[PDB]
């Protein structure tokens, strides 16, 4: 039995592992995701440690990845592309959100470039599902601050070009715990530089995530 794993955003291959805990993911196009992961694995192991989903070993074509969503009772996922898109420019500046949990309810689009104040209003959306105790939202708000925090600044030391990486914003309804992994690594490069585009999608969520826990209303 084939369970399909149910994603948020993009055109690939994934099921659920025959065992807990996992997810398998078809590489597509190319190994590229395998060679970066190992990369990553070797030359920043910290980096892959704090912010990826473990890869647990590949089977042909398919990488064994953690499930982000596996410890959670209600989970809420949002998928934010903060890497370079192939052609396009960003759908919401220095950043596109790709998909979110009951995004089909506020009518999100993902086709539609949007103002600040939507882009703020579907974030919004987003959390809705975490309910009106907002002293344990700007909890979830703040603790994914703390890690974009550390995200911007370890990725100043990393050279590689994050075309087409996304954050998966995770949040348990009862808003218990919660966390977000960089993931998406097939279109990821080699450069002698760090990747600004990268850093300053991360910096622009940490200014509006920090809006959204400091806003009194
Ligand atoms: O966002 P870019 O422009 O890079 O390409 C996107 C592409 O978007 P498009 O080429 O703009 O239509 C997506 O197609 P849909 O939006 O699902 O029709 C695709 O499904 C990947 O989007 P996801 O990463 O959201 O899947 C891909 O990205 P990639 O993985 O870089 O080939
Ligand atoms: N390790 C993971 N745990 C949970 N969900 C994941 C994981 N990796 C990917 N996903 C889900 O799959 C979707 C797309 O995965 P992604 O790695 O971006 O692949 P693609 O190359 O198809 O865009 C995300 O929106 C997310 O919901
Ligand atoms: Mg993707």
């Amino acid at each position: 039995s084939i369970r399909i794993f149910p994603r948020i955003a993009g055109r690939s291959y994934i099921i659920y592992g025959q065992t807990s805990g996992i997810i398998c993911k078809r590489m597509e196009k190319s190994d590229n995701e395998f060679v970066i992961y190992n990369y990553i694995s070797e030359h920043y192991d910290k980096f892959l440690k704090k912010y990826v989903p473990k890869l647990y070993g590949k089977n042909n074509d398919m990488l064994l990845l953690e499930d982000l969503t596996y410890n959670y009772n209600n989970p809420n996922v949002m998928d934010v592309k903060i890497g370079a898109r192939k052609r396009k420019s960003h759908t919401s500046g220095f950043f596109s959100i790709r998909g979110y949990t009951n995004s089909h309810d506020y009518k999100f689009d993902p086709d539609e470039y949007l103002t600040s104040e939507s882009t703020i209003n579907h974030i919004k959306n987003f959390m809705e599902a975490g309910g009106e105790n907002r002293d344990k939202t700007k909890q979830v708000l703040l603790k994914w601050i703390m890690k974009l925090s550390e995200l911007a600044n370890d990725l100043f030391e990393i050279n590689l070009k994050f075309d087409g990486v996304s954050l998966i914003f995770i949040y348990d309804d009862d808003c218990s715990k919660c966390d977000v992994n960089v993931v998406d690594f097939s279109r990821v490069k080699l450069i002698d530089t760090n990747d600004q585009m990268t850093i300053s999608a991360v910096t622009n969520l940490i200014k509006i995530l920090s809006e959204l826990a400091d806003n009194p209303l």
